């Protein structure tokens, strides 16, 4: 049949791509081709409009199987060709060894690190439910799309997928349909060696619906029926168990050797002849397969055409919501939304930056409907919920509604991070955030790094940033955390010192389209600074106190800026004139012009950094660094600062030593380099 | 009864400790006091010998509840007193806000970061099973101890606990007995808002046994019976569901407000009167409670006394095993064990450092019985299993034995990290390791940081360290990873360049008693270096190529040392004389004498670092840094190195620019500082 020929075409494209690269993973593509064929035939999508907001989404969580995804995209006429498949895993190609949303048309997210994609799918589905609840009206199903996820045993072993699956079951996400490649093989061999749990019983315990397909190597009728069954269960996400043979058809099928290395040439020949293909030919695409797939594309394009007319009619029937939806689909924030950002003067009271963050959210959430967010069981500590908003929950629980804007993630930082990536991936200008203590953002590093690689504008509201949190002690007090994320490409790590800087940090985070943000916020109160503004802090680094005859410049962030200002006064009594630079975001600062940066960190003056955590990275901006390179302590925060000499006198002493160390030396800006 | 009085004493000590600090968590201590009383009365332990190898272990995974643990330790006469309780959460005290094994006698591990302790308990139980299988003989139950863990809803939400619980069920760890504080309250309120899964059904799916205690606020008879029942189920770990009221007895019982803040003074008064205590008195310890607890201690001490005689008789009956056991309990490695480390010369073939690591393990595992380890589903990639060894599995599976030495962790990096901490915590000189790709050590950051804080000598075998891995691409290629871990206090991050350096890295990792190790290892082959040795590499940094008239010194690690040596030859043709420093471990180097370090990085010469990942940290050792501060690429590894100019010519160009940049300048060692 043409369906059988399509499945063989998919299998052989994937195997031929791996063969050409002499690298990659043929086993799962061979096992999952029937399911991929069946799922894509149920999906609504436009290969010529990858951003249609009502498309069904597909996520390959077992990203090593990407030769399968690329084969589907090629066969359906996305902006990816057989010539690209021939360049699988080759430098600069559109077919990298794991899928990257920035590079691959039709890759919704970046997968490969196991466990992430299923969590991203939870986030896409969460966003779809929130979006539909916000915009749909009688006779206007603006959003009614599904989220289809393929995942394997490795994803099911990673704890992040347990977190997201527990939460997705709780949230009754009935438009999520996941498919487990139940092939009983991982890299170390049989799953009997390490993975003997009853997966199905576990998913039932989360509140998922289950469909089992016992012969997923051939039974596309049952796979299609499983999708139909899943669509009838509107209040549970569904897991479809696909019992497959890894490497189906290979001489080496059902073995770990077929997971992750190219097949032997003689194996590929027998695959081709068994399936009616020419063993002398590679990258074959039978025209009947193209015709069949083109028919489905044409039908999907007529569906999108009708959706466009529905949207036009929606704009007439619901003028306000229609204009809001149009603006979001254009990627634009509300005009002058930033006029809602709070502004402070030096006469205003001291406030913790976690509380300043609460106040910002309270002002901007009512003005910017595409902001949603939550906390990992730290809502009253992170201060992440605006009063008067309702939680995102299924209405059946009585605890919220899908139109809600605040997500109770539970104690699930890693899944929160990956779900945030999925919400961003949904599109529609979602600007979403997640709160935890800064030290526990580290639990989510796998997802955070993917936010950076995927270029998603997600935001971590990361409170209790330092030893300033006090009594909870060193298990809670960040030391390495900012260095870790600042060393990751494409992460904006804001550590605002006061009210105006906190507003600048949010302006950056919400305006972002390609850069994730981490906002490092204090437990403890900080004064409003003389010299701060949204305008200056928006530059990432700025001269807070200008001293034309400076003997030293002190560069600081967050809670240490006020400390530097106090140290300047101590230094004046010692006959030393200091300037102060505030550096609320190193990435934003780095992106400014060379001339601007040199106006902040000029030649000819020693520069001392002050920040109560690791000194790593700080030599970019300073000659000497006063930081904290040991773990913290359990006690009242002011006593910890005194213990480590983060006091005006301790800073002044090190500043004076820095001035003395450079006597008789020629000093150039830390911004200078040899290459 | 005296038992009722003991429970009230525990509750009130915990509440009074929180009250004195005006900080901390009274709710779970109030709810769990009956269970703590019952469990400690079943446990065998010696407060005067916290290291008795056959003690039962207790782990408080919900570490915020530590006022409960400290109260138990005080009542049982550990080296912790009521005066220490009065200093709960105060700077420098023995009662920090979360338990720290380095500081608190009777704290087996450091908890507080949720999810960790239960995984540590899995590791303690894994170690006990391996230890018993290694040493027990007929009539000689050298090891027969249990592992008791308390955990709460937050631990059950964290994915790391799912990973470890799946694995523990697979491993049939029948001496593990965990207790879930089922109080239906977390920080965000009712668990109905985010945590509605059927926990018991999930634990059954992992292969755990379940006991439910419906009235755990009072029913210590049922808690004791649950322990007895768990001990009869020798092939499954047991979860005991303790249905409790958070804050039991408080006016605010059963509310989130009692989780994490001190009780009101009037609330404490009514608690005391309801339970027969003086509301005017704090830190009361009724002498009858002390007497009852002392009776149990005295019985336990007689049990240990008899164990010591059993051990003496074991040494006569089994002379070889007895001497091995004695050596391990003394904390000593075998005499001259390091003579088994492989040694290489520059005439030997190029080898990837992952393969050199395999060879080391192959030589040292037969010589050092306290080495065990595993991989997170990457055994044939990390090369972590010595040929001829058997896997650690329950014999009932036919797949291994508890005497085995190789652990199949599955795709569970975070739990692997926390399980490793538990194996180390067991003691008996265990030197244990865990393999994954370096980029996915990041999935385990929560546990890795705790290895450092807890001072455990665990080892990560972290292969595929860079863009040198090639085709898997940027989702797999570390950039920030070494900077992150080097910025964490107390982590030895070895990046060996060749065979001799790899042996030095293992010598450090195995000899370690207080510092975790990460060994960053290559996929690709590297040459044996002229000038390397175990002796020199053991210093962490050393002069590989000495040049008395150096125009520049190039400092490098790992795969970039050979690159630096090749660049030296290019530079010679340009009239530039270079020296080369190899810096296989920055932490070990930092610990050398100032004079030694200056002999490696002297004054008076520009120093350029070369390492194909983040430049963060490198200014400690260099004036200019050539690194990779962007994500990688999917392609053949040599082509990626060429793309980023990590070639002999690219290094030479930057070295020449560095020499030119310092012409006319006075250069002092990067090791110098102002303070
Ligand atoms: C977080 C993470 N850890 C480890 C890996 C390395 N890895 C890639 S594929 C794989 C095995 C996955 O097994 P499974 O999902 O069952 O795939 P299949 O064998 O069916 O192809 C592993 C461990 C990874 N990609 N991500
Ligand atoms: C990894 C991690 N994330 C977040 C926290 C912050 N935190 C401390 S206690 C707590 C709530 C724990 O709830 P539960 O375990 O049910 O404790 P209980 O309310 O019963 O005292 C949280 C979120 C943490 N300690 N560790
Ligand atoms: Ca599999
Ligand atoms: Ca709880």
């Amino acid at each position: 049949s043409v369906d059988q020929k399509a499945i063989s075409t998919i299998r052989l494209l994937a195997v031929d791509a791996v063969a050409a690269a002499n690298s990659g993973h043929p086993g799962a593509p061979l096992g999952l081709a029937p399911a991929a064929h069946a799922v894509f035939k149920k999906m609504r999508f436009n290969p010529k409009d990858t951003k249609w907001i009502n498309r069904d989404r597909f996520v390959l969580s077992n990203g090593h199987a990407c030769a399968l995804l690329y084969s589907m995209l090629v066969l359906y006429g996305y902006d990816l060709t057989v010539e690209d498949l021939k360049k699988f895993r080759q430098l600069g190609s559109k077919t990298p060894g794991h899928p990257e949303n920035t590079d691959v048309p039709g890759a919704e997210v970046t997968t490969g690190p196991l466990g992430q994609g299923i969590c991203n799918g939870v986030g896409i589905a969460l966003a779809q439910a929130q979006f539909a609840a916000t915009y749909n009206k009688p006779d206007f199903p603006i959003s009614d799309s599904y989220t289809y996820v393929f995942l394997g045993d490795g994803c099911l072993m990673e704890g992040v997928s347990s977190e997201a699956s527990s939460l997705a079951g709780h949230l009754q996400l009935g438009n999520l349909i996941a498919f487990w490649d139940d092939n009983k093989i991982s890299i170390d061999g049989s799953t009997e060696v390490a993975f003997t749990e009853d997966v199905i019983a576990r998913y039932k315990s989360y509140g998922w619906h289950i469909v089992e397909v016992s012969d997923a190597d051939t039974d596309i009728t049952a796979i299609a029926a499983a999708i139909d069954e899943a669509k009838k269960v509107t209040n549970k996400p569904t897991l479809v168990r696909l019992t497959t043979t890894i490497g189906f058809g290979s001489l080496a099928q059902g073995t770990h050797g077929v997971h992750g290395a190219p097949l032997k040439a003689d194996d590929i020949k027998q695959l081709k002849t068994k399936w009616g293909f020419n063993p002398e030919e590679s990258f074959a695409v039978p025209a009947e397969v193209t015709a069949s797939y083109n028919e489905h594309v044409a039908e999907n394009q007529k569906i999108q055409q009708q959706w466009n007319e529905l949207f036009a009619a929606y704009k007439q029937k619901y003028p306000e919501l229609g204009a809001e939806l149009q603006r979001r689909l254009d990627g634009k924030l509300p005009e002058n939304w930033d006029k809602a950002l709070p502004v402070y003067t030096p006469a205003d009271a001291a406030v913790a930056t976690r509380k300043l963050s609460e106040i910002v959210l309270s002002k901007i959430i009512p003005e910017v409907p595409e902001i949603i967010g939550g906390s990992a069981d730290l809502t009253p500590s992170n201060l992440t919920k605006a009063k008067g908003t309702v939680d995102f929950q299924p209405a059946a629980t009585g605890l919220g509604d899908y139109s809600g804007r605040y997500i109770r993630y539970g104690v699930r930082e890693h899944a929160m991070g990956a779900i945030m990536n999925g919400i961003a991936a949904f599109g529609a200008n979602y600007k979403n955030y997640g709160g935890t203590f800064l030290n526990f953002v580290s639990y989510a590093a796998g997802a955070v790094r993917l936010s950076a690689l995927s270029e998603f504008p997600i935001t971590w509201v990361a409170t209790h940033d330092s030893i300033g949190l006090g009594e909870d002690g060193p298990t809670h007090q960040p030391i390495e955390t900012l260095a870790h994320f600042r060393a990751t490409p494409n992460i904006s790590v804001w550590r605002p010192a006061d009210g105006n800087e906190t507003s600048a940090a949010y302006k950056s985070a919400i305006e972002s389209t390609h850069t994730p943000h981490i906002l490092a916020l204090t437990r403890q109160n900080l004064p409003q600074l003389e010299g701060s503004s949204i305008e200056k802090a928006s530059k990432g680094g700025y001269t807070l106190v200008q001293q034309d005859k400076a003997d030293i410049i002190i560069v600081a962030t967050g809670s240490e800026v006020s400390l530097a200002v106090d140290a300047l006064k101590v230094l004046e009594g010692q006959g030393i004139k200091a300037g102060v630079v505030s550096l609320p975001d190193q990435l934003t600062f780095d992106k400014q012009s060379e001339e601007y940066k040199l106006s902040v960190l000029p030649d000819g003056v020693p520069i001392l950094s002050v920040e109560v955590m690791s000194t790593f990275g700080w030599s970019k901006y300073s000659h000497q660094q006063f930081g904290l390179n040991r773990f913290g302590a359990s006690g009242k925060a002011p006593e910890i600062f005194k213990l480590f000499e983060f006091t005006p006198e301790g800073v002044a002493e090190r500043a004076a030593k820095t001035v003395a160390f450079y006597k008789g030396k020629d000093v150039v800006s830390p911004l200078r380099s040899a290459f």
